[PDB]
């Protein structure tokens, strides 16, 4: 009764405007419905975090994966590319949904 | 009078299913018998590991890499997909054969 | 009113002549006005540095990196190749503009 | 009056016989004489190392690397894998020839 989340670990990057600058790291999600009722997303959001639990912003996404509904069997993709302000988001190594959004 | 086994490190990745997450590190391996008799692979595993002597489970693996026996001068080969609960397999750097399966 | 600065980082490599030694950190550079007016990049340049603020010298770019203005809507992209005799210049996370040329 | 060495990263992977393991870092090497001579490679090698010092054995090379003499003008290139028991030629960030082979 929760959606799977496979992620893989893409492109590092920045981005600079004037002084204000941030790290990204991009990673490849799949988000699956592989249980036997719909499942709302509606009120989830897409989470990175390194294994200490040091969670990071999601900067952009595709509109796939921004679905408001998965139903039975039904499977989305796309790029989701989350930042930090220093180097630290490098170490995000996990893609998962939280509720607490 | 052993199988050789090359791995080439790949993707780095991780599933999540509510809150039980891990990180994948994927390698391509080949398995080739350069001996002159057939060798059976049939009580031994894939196992990937870091140079300290850690190891970390096989999630999942191509069926070709299955085979129960290699006979001389044949070779097989597909992907590997090692697993753990927090970035440790992520210093994984060798798949070798066990015979402890 | 500053240009904007999306780098993704490339390839890592090395250069050496003699026992003359440096290492290269490659980015894919785009610089984008988003603004109203043209600006001049004439006295700017193109710096990589470490999240601690450390910053590496340019050793070569592609010629579409120099222009000397970019009018409003304009974008222009290429490779940057960033050194140190060093591996610093693996840490390098960020490429920005300065003024400081 | 020296031969320039180009290298770009590659691959990381492993070989394994037994219990007999060892580690693998690829990278691709161009090999450039841009002086006004002929130079000779016939006692000289291709050597990877650390930023501090520390070197590693070539376990295979593509047969244009090992050129007796390079003519003005002239280039090879080709893949060059070094290797280690141990992880430590993941840290190799230098291809550079030595005469002491």
């Amino acid at each position: 009764d929760a959606v799977m989340v496979f992620a893989r670990q893409g492109d590092k990057g920045s981005v600079s405007v004037g002084d204000k600058h941030f790290r990204t790291q991009a990673f490849k999600v799949r988000l699956v419905n592989a249980a036997k009722s719909e499942i709302s997303l509606k009120n989830s959001c897409l989470v990175a975090q390194s294994a200490a639990g040091q969670s990071f912003r999601l900067d952009t996404v595709d509109e796939e994966l921004t679905a408001d509904t998965l139903k039975p069997g039904a499977s989305v993709e796309g790029d989701a590319i989350f930042a930090s302000e220093d180097d630290a988001v490098y170490g995000a190594s996990l893609v998962r949904l939280s509720d607490r959004c």
